[PDB]
This record gives structure tokens, sequence and C-alpha cells, in this order.
């Protein structure tokens, strides 16, 4: 099926998938207020799919947090970050799929973005 | 300083210069307070924003304003803004640099901690 967005993390201290890591996706209300929208946890491969769908999944502006702290100290490892934040706006020009990808260190992350057809 | 913020621009080669920065503190109330705020200067630093004194244990969130970074250089970005959220001198005063290397549709952000 088609997933609108999916999430996939990484962890660069093993150079494996981050497993397990909770995932909470917001949308930001009228009322400029972030409203739970769809939460997991990653996969075995690093992944979290069916998160919403396509009919669901309208334009407008959201947030996904990723709870690093929590993944570093089940490792032992004391983390910087309290959470990775990624927040864009989802937008209708032709038909899309969202990929939020993050690379996990103890003092760094990286994330990207990439959006395909 | 304790809290200084370095900018870097990874599609020109460049610090990125001009770059709103916001920094909040989590009040009593679990709400971010403004703490300071600026602008990151031709080497890309943002130097000043906070003292010894003031900046005292919390939870803090650097807000950089990317989207207005590349929206005046003629692109249309991802992201809205880059968040950095993380707890300060938990264990006494540190000085802490916030780095970020932007590009449209990624970004990474590291720390890098000295004892004072």
């Amino acid at each position: 099926s088609k997933c609108p967005l999916m999430v996939k993390v990484l962890d660069a201290v093993r150079g494996s998938p981050a497993i397990n890591v909770a995932v909470h996706v917001f949308r930001k209300a009228a009322d400029d207020t972030w409203e739970p929208f769809a939460s997991g946890k990653t996969s075995e491969s690093g992944e979290l799919h069916g998160l919403t769908t396509e009919e669901e999944f309208v334009e407008g502006i959201y947030k996904v947090e990723i709870d690093t702290k929590s993944y570093w100290k089940a490792l032992g490892i004391s983390p910087f970050h309290e959470h990775a934040e990624v927040v864009f706006t989802a937008n209708d020009s032709g038909p899309r799929r969202y990929t939020i990808a993050a690379l996990l260190s103890p003092y760094s992350y990286s994330t990207t973005a990439v959006i395909t057809n």
C-alpha cells in the first residue's frame, strides 16, 4: 500500500538500524499547538511504516519526534540531546512518499528527507 | 561564553551568515520561555547569548531558523527550522558549542562540550 510517510533510524556507533526507538508524530493544530497524530517503535530494520494513510495525511505542518535519549540510555551511553525533532510542511504537488531518515550518535544526529513519487 | 552557536552551509562551502537563532528554557510550568536570541555573524558564529551567571541548569531549546535562510537564497527547503533540545549544566557549568551543518533537505547538528 501506499505509505505516504515512513521513518528510518540508524545507529552510527554500532553500524546498524536503531531498533525499538519510540517515534511520535504530531500535526500542528489551529491554536498553534501540537496534536498527537501517529506513533510507534522502529522495527528490527530500524523502520516505522503504517503511520498514516493517504486520506488522513493532508497538507500541514508535521513534527516527527524521535526519542533518542532513551535509546542511548538503554545502551549505557549518556547522550546530549533530549530527542531529535524534524519539523516540516507536507505539500500536495503531485503524488509523494516521504521518508524521514535519522542517523544517531550520542552527541550528534543528522536527518534527511527523501521525497519520492 | 558558556553558549555559542556555529552554522555552516553545505551547498556553498561557507559560514551561514545572518541566520536567526532563538534560545528557550523550559520553565516551571513545562512551557518554553524565551532565553536569548541573535543572528549569526559573518563567520557563521553567534556569541554573547548568555553569561555564566544566567545560564543555570535546565532544559534548553536552540531553534535555528533554517527556512528563512534557504528562502533568502531562492531555495524552498524541507524543514521549518532545526531544533536542538538538551539539558545543560546538570553537573556544574560547562561551555557548549552547538554546530549545525545545513543543506536544503538535510541538516546535522553536533555539540562540543568543554569544562570551564
